[PDB]
């Protein structure tokens, strides 16, 4: 049963691939044709169904009694998607942020700092209620200021559909089985250790938002991609997160709040009075590496 987890793992690897890509087009049609940016597209659309692993991972947690899994996740999840996806795709393709972009990415900023804030006596199920309607205004306020009002079945809308929906099966199956793949792998040698086994599922959990940022990069879809980044942290806390609070009393995380904090803080200051190119990259990816380095397992 060694072999069918490398079968798993290398299948998962093909899934997330060739999904990310057709995500990431099916997604950038998708935008055209509704007439957005291809930020709000990637901070609406595509960051939820990126974010479903993370949702249903600390709703299940929290309720099985591991409110530390929960809320560990989530804010991890924000940390990766920062520091490791976005300092990948800042490498990749250098972005220069537009005005108006600039001001949801401050929304964002102030949004992690009243959660880190409400948070420090931890997450109670009110805390995520809060941050839950936080999160639907966030996107209707999103699409809207995104939006260009203007107005049979075309093959363009539906292929584009079909693109985008297979593409997100293939990204979140591939995560499944590459995660899958991996544990039977350890399993099968013996060197399964749940200590580690958690570090598999949370990263796991971040596969897709990783795969589909770079595929976004590799097409100079910096918008999209920055779209995702913003987007899937906002559904982290206000969706992941939230939800693992209503179940139970999520424990503070203060650290990794703080962390989280000074890395917003950061990519905010880079899209208001710089860019977000290959330093800056270089600069988050190391940040993350202190993180993974320094931050209790
Ligand atoms: C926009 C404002 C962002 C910051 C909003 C900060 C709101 C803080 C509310 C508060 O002080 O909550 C205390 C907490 O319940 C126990 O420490
Ligand atoms: C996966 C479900 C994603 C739902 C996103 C709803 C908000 C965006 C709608 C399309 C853009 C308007
Ligand atoms: C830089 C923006 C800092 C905003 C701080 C808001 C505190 C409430
Ligand atoms: C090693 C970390 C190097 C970080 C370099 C950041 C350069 C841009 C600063 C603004
Ligand atoms: C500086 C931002 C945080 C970098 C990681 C710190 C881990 C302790
Ligand atoms: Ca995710
Ligand atoms: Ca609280
Ligand atoms: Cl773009
Ligand atoms: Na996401």
């Amino acid at each position: 049963m060694v072999i069918l987890g490398v079968g798993y793992f290398l299948l998962g690897l093909i899934l997330l691939y060739y999904g990310s890509d057709w995500f990431v087009l099916g997604s950038e049609r998708i935008a055209r044709h509704f007439n957005v940016s291809n930020f709000v597209i990637g901070a609406t659309v595509m960051a939820i169904g990126t974010s479903l692993p993370e949702i249903l991972t600390s709703a299940y947690a929290s309720y099985m009694h591991a409110p530390g899994i929960s809320i560990g996740n989530a804010i991890g999840s924000c940390i990766c998607n920062i520091g490791l996806v976005l300092g990948l795709s800042a490498i990749i393709s250098p972005i220069i942020v537009d005005k108006n972009l600039q001001k949801n990415i401050l929304v964002y900023l102030l949004f992690v700092i009243f959660a880190a804030v409400i948070g420090i006596d931890g997450f109670s199920w009110i805390d995520g209620v809060v941050l839950l309607i936080l999160f639907i205004i966030y996107l209707r306020w999103t699409v809207k200021n995104g939006s260009a009002e203007i107005e049979k079945n075309n093959p363009s809308v539906v292929f584009s559909l079909v693109l985008l929906i297979i593409g997100l099966i293939g990204v979140l199956v591939g995560a499944e089985l590459f995660v899958d793949g991996a544990k039977k792998i350890a399993l099968a040698l013996d060197i399964s250790d749940k200590v580690i086994g958690f570090t598999l599922v949370a990263f796991g959990t971040s596969l897709p938002e990783l795969m589909v940022s770079l595929a976004a990069a590799k097409r100079n879809l910096g918008g999209m991609v920055l779209g995702n980044v913003i987007g899937s942290n906002i559904a982290d806390i206000g969706g992941a997160l939230a939800v693992g609070s209503l179940f139970m009393h999520l424990p503070a995380e203060n650290v990794q709040m703080a962390v989280l904090v000074i890395m917003s803080l950061l990519l905010y200051l880079f899209a208001k009075y710089s860019k977000i190119g290959r330093w800056q990259g270089i600069l988050f990816l190391a940040l993350y590496i202190i993180a993974i380095a320094s931050l209790r397992m």
